[PDB]
């Protein structure tokens, strides 16, 4: 099943069209949009109107477990109405999600964008002496309580690939004054944020985004000053992430 598939930018992202999520969509349909998500890191449908909480959070079953202050007459369904730093979801935890589904309920008429980072992009970019140092820091992810020991570099669980799991949430790289710590994580931090590494979307309501937060990072513009803007957004369970030796990430506090 080839799905109509219409890359935004040159390294992430990509629009998918003749597609109307629902709870009812088969198996090949929900198939092609999780490899399509793999493959593209994030992926958008436009005119999605007819999706309500409901409908939303039931599409969203079909492709992972919900996790769980809500929308009225959903389990799962949270509000945003910011978040304008570079992140990876819920990093201090251990078992993170996997990826969220996010849909544009009222979109400011200018300003409001999101951008997405491809951490997997990165991750290959560098020249293979800072990715073999990459493959054996680890970092402290913090909420600051929550901590959580992470691997720098994640092995992706479905494709193999390799990406940076850094972030707003880090603390510190373990084993190197705040000094190092600075500079080791300014350097790779800033090959994820580095302009090819990212696609940039402006919303429309109906708009949905869907991306894999095992390879991604992202973050919210906030130039649209009081203009309303709403968003509705499920998250999907992650599974804990593993190294490139195959050592797994750990809380360390609460
Ligand atoms: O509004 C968005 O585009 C995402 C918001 C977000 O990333 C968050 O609350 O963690
Ligand atoms: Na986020």
């Amino acid at each position: 099943l080839e799905l109509d598939v219409h890359p935004v930018a040159g390294r992430i992202g990509a629009e998918i069209r003749g597609v109307k999520l629902s709870p009812d969509l088969d198996a090949a349909t929900v198939e092609a949009i999780q490899a399509a998500l793999v493959r593209h890191k994030v992926i958008f449908f436009r005119g999605q109107t007819h999706l309500d909480d409901q409908s939303q959070e039931g599409f969203a079953k079909l492709l992972g477990e919900p996790v769980a202050p809500v929308v009225d007459g959903t389990r799962y369904l949270l509000q945003l109405d910011r978040a304008n730093s570079w992140h990876t979801d819920v990093t201090f935890v251990e078992a993170y999600p996997k990826a969220s589904i996010l849909r544009s309920v009222v979109a400011p008429a200018s300003g409001g964008d999101t951008v997405w980072a491809n951490t997997a992009a990165a991750y290959q970019e560098l020249p293979e002496p800072l990715r073999e140092l990459a493959d054996k820091l680890w970092a402290v992810h913090s909420n600051r309580v929550y901590e959580t020991e992470h691997p720098v570099v994640r092995v992706h669980p479905i494709s193999g690939e390799r990406a940076l799991q850094l972030g707003h949430f880090v603390k510190r790289i373990k084993g190197y004054s705040l000094a190092d710590s600075q500079h080791l994580f300014a350097v790779l931090q800033g090959h994820v944020t580095r302009l090819e590494n990212t696609v940039r979307w402006r919303w429309e309501a109906g708009d949905v985004a869907i991306w894999d937060n095992r390879a991604t990072q992202h973050y919210a513009v906030d130039d649209y000053g009081t203009q309303p803007r709403i968003v509705r957004r499920v998250t999907l369970a992650g599974e804990v992430p593993v190294g490139v030796d195959g050592q797994l990430s750990r809380t360390t506090r609460k």
